[PDB]
């Protein structure tokens, strides 16, 4: 009855059918606590799980930890306990020059740079969120007086190489990501992460409700490695912006 | 210049910045005609071309033919002459049973079962419409009184194998699409037809706003056969929303 | 009984098992006419039919559109109405420097640019003619007194990225076909098109048989422009030579 | 002088390190370290725990990945970046041939690349090998602790259900790729299933760092008995016992 | 000046020769020698017996490939730094239409390419033809001999074993991709199996050489497997006729 | 019993014969034959010389494979069905790291799956590694020969001349699949170049079969001196004692 890798109850969650998933363990206290009676779940490996109440429902926040696989275990095992919507939160890297540190973005599709999506669905099949929590996160990030950016993002299974950085250990980039950044650049795809592929496909494929939002803590067109002055003031202002979201979705 | 295929030049369009383009070239004038001032521009091959003016501004016409090839020239040849916003429309048979002859489709992405999307970006990128696009067909077909359903449509390059039809002369299905109509069924995906992979990721790559919009006229899961009167309706209300969607584009 | 696009019935081809199929609605009955007793049958989209009698047996003339969706559907129609084999006659560009404006090209392979091959064979197999159409129609064209060409044709969904132009809106080739011109030139490609690879593969592992020529319409290669009349001796030739090989594939 | 972004530690802070052990859990770090000598804590960020210990008189890490190639990828190359240049996985694993017992242990030589994050180190066609002497230190250990020892190919995936070809989920579907996997690894002789390996022995085969992996069974897959409470408690303890010796071989 | 690398023979060894006939097996090569005029031994080092000979006062090159596209790739491109510009391949075959007789000749219109060689000189996508003027030579030869001829497509694999879906192997297992293959190349019209003319075709098509594939039936997999080899020195005497006149068309 | 279509041998003509060295040229089969005590000739046909010796009293067959996956699928496969169960393969190669010096031995770790016969047994993402007792059991030979050793993996390629990146050819062309792959190989700490063993890995691997290949170094693409004949000779003599002694290590 406690499912295998959060270890968490479908009581425990409190009738909750709604789950924000930020990555960082850290930020699962953080979010829970801009609810109402936030409660302390579980933590196991990755896995931080909270229960809070948001205009009297409950909602669950778990981490995913980083990339497709950790976050496709913990999407498949809240869906076991009842969770139908997933909103997702995180940190990304801007590829257009224009798209500012501190900016929010919502992602309308995925470039599939990942392994797990393929575990959901053949790559023909569109990295999408669904449309009610793409528009719930437009309007949360807007209302909240941040500058907001709709578009495509490049999910990437690395940090690294496949986000074309090259100041590495080898500094090597396989043939596949060379060139890559431009590439996507020149496409209009707005940043780059490492989850949305899988969980938009994993979702989208599984009668799941999905949405990403990502707050800007780099632009790539300048460096490779984020500074840390700006990193606190942003994930502030992103998980802000998603439990609000979260508030439109509840019905 | 006049374009190689379509025989219009940039002064032919009047400034027009959005093309409606629906696949039949009949249905060209159907749509120019409920707008003001419908002129004939050209036709050429399956490209039959209007422009007419809505709330004062100018709008293209367009047909494309069936399949991504022949839609890849006249989006390409539309955008060398200005045009920056792509509307498709038409009607469409779904293949979820909750899905109903008359209720009206907005994709959300496409499953790029096509050829002509990888001439644009490899098959991890999304074939996803703009979000404005999107957004205003939503509001359009559902202020004309339809049911509306949001999602993802499977996009073939053929009518007859790719859709796994097996009414044909061979009755045969290739391996890649044996058990495809089903397992597209059991992922959520709406509808097949047969342009809107190439459409999308053509623009979503290239800065192109598109969307696509079609009302359901059949049901691959409901065997009966609809009224005169209702695939008629259809057909008159798909174009109805198109040109409202545009309305709201151009505001 | 009727057929779902063409809009024919197998009674109105009066027992033709040839088809002769260009790209263009307009050129049908331009080749119906170099034939007996000319009579048109239907026109919807982008598919115009007619029938006519060459040597006393009935042939069958209907054009395909741009592309392999377009042209897969009027085949498989066509099959189910009784046609056998298909004499494909289009326009092409050489990108070989020594084949001329004015010159043949008769397919013996089609480079599968496309998609909708792969909705019959997989990839690894080949777009190949029939040897008895590719015969008579090698016969056909030199006995009219062109200079013609046997060899490889790249046979692409597109006619801007996937021919490697840069003169388009965005003046961009996706990573695929950056230097794929140079490429085919080097591998002894002759020519470009947008339907061979589609029509090639689905005959010839359908039980059909099928055949491409070609007049040359425009050099990659050559700055030089062809004459007017030129290009009309040209147009002229193609429907002749292709009437001619169906006479020779008669039984 | 730098600090790594995501690890949060320093060059110096290793002292000397040059190996690295690396668990997939942030709660097995501390148990492996306080194996060694000196054991100390230098971080926890994510689901990355840092410890630096001292092995014979040698400097060793140990540091978590979490699950999955993504996570892994992060960690190695930040390590590599500070110095370390060896890498050896521990965990404990299910195994999916009815020949190969729960408490047993697995030393892959080599990993079907069910994963994605490989790709952005060398194309598929590279195989997914450990490095020859971190295996062959590995069985050695393994063999020393008295455990029964196999040595063979391990299927890693970015996933633990459909991947894994798991029915018994929210959705009860496994895409078409995955249909029949299960079968067709048993009947090519696949040991056992995780979902690290391959991302982790590509990168480091294509990079210059020596990797291996060691794991204790915690199921097997065609078994119908459950095993009891104490085995499943020392395969844990002998899996870090052994990858803490084929430390010391490697050092050696 | 050059002597290459594998067969062992020099440009002035080939007297002129711009066409070779490529049999398999190194046995053949004599034979089809010795029907021409003037044969003379050249070399013979692994799987490749070169000969010299004179077809209507022209020199001819006969050299065997081996079995499979890398040795065949090996041998076409000794011989085209050498001078030679047209090959005529011809082996024997497994017919998978069920209409088709053992003796009868198959001359291959284009190959399925289930082979590794041949993406090493175009990508997939490249048809795997013959020249035009080859294919009509070998029509033309083979009926004139009074053969029973078929034209048509030909799937060319990289195995005698899974890849031409046969299951009387040490382990009867079929690895899915060709599970189902050879039924599905039948209702595709396919006419037989042989091992190298996907390799040959898209070499020789993409590199400025022409080339061509007969081969004689000494199976058909309706019936078996394994090919009996009461008619196999009969079908071999006639390929090897009907290659030579072949080539007298291509020289003419 | 039966006779095998290719080989020509019966598994009575083994007597009892479970381990067979496998070469690639049929001249170095009597050689390395007549390193084991009471060689016989079998059989030769096409590029297929068997012959049968004893080392400490047992038997061993000793077969060549011809060049390519193709070819030695044909040659394992028809071993197999006579019971032979561990193949050890010696061949030449070429090295491709500055540091492996013409005449130092190969032990594959892994190889490079750039074939197409892999995939007749395996998909892609399988990797193609060899059998760690076998692998154990060249790298010890190997050493205690005295040669120089290196392990690591292998770019096992159907092509000598595009798949290898030699653009001394006769269109001196590369496809784009296979321009910058040495340099990507080197860089990923590739060693060696050969044409059989992601065929011959990938296929034991996935069969239940003990595989192993060792190479000896008859050219370094980054070295512009040419090797003397008598480095040459002591390589080839080398290469093939090191491969009866890995037999011998083998046998139960
Ligand atoms: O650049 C960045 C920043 C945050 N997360 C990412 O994946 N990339
Ligand atoms: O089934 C259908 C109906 C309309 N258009 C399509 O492409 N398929
Ligand atoms: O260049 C050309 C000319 C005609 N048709 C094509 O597809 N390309
Ligand atoms: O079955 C199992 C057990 C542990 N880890 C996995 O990935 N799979
Ligand atoms: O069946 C057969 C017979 C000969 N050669 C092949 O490749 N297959
Ligand atoms: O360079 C070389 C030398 C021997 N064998 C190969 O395959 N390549
Ligand atoms: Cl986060
Ligand atoms: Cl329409
Ligand atoms: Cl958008
Ligand atoms: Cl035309
Ligand atoms: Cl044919
Ligand atoms: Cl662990
Ligand atoms: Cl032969
Ligand atoms: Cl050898
Ligand atoms: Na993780
Ligand atoms: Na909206
Ligand atoms: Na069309
Ligand atoms: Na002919
Ligand atoms: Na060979
Ligand atoms: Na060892």
């Amino acid at each position: 009855k406690t499912v295998f890798h959060l270890g968490v109850t479908e009581a425990d969650l409190n009738g909750a059918t709604l789950a924000i998933i930020p990555g960082d363990p850290a930020r699962v206290q953080k979010i829970a606590e801009l609810m109402d009676n936030p409660v302390f779940l579980a933590s196991h490996r990755e896995y931080t799980v909270y229960r809070a109440e948001l205009d009297g429902q409950s909602v669950v926040v778990c981490s995913t930890g980083i990339g497709g696989p950790s976050t496709s275990i913990a999407v498949e095992e809240l869906a076991q306990l009842g969770v139908r919507t997933f909103l997702r939160v995180g940190t990304t890297g801007a590829i257009q020059p224009h798209v500012n540190v501190g900016d929010m973005i919502v992602t309308t599709g995925s470039v599939r740079l990942d392994g797990a999506s393929l575990h959901f669905a053949p790559m023909e099949f569109p990295a999408v969120p669904d449309f009610d929590v793409a528009t719930a996160m437009k309007a949360a990030a807007q209302e909240s007086g941040a500058t907001v950016h709709m578009g495509v993002t490049a999910s990437s299974d690395t940090f690294y190489p496949g986000q074309e950085r090259y100041d590495t250990f080898t500094g090597r980039v396989v043939r596949r990501f060379q060139g890559s950044m431009k590439e996507w650049q020149d496409m209009g795809v707005l940043n780059f992460e490492m989850e949305s592929a899988t969980l938009l496909t994993m979702c989208a494929s599984s009668g799941l409700k999905a949405g990403c939002v990502a707050g800007v803590i780099i632009n790539r067109t300048q460096k490779e490695i984020p500074d840390h002055a700006t990193l606190k003031e942003t994930e502030a202002r992103s998980i802000k912006v998603v439990v609000e979201a979260a508030r439109k979705m509840l019905k």
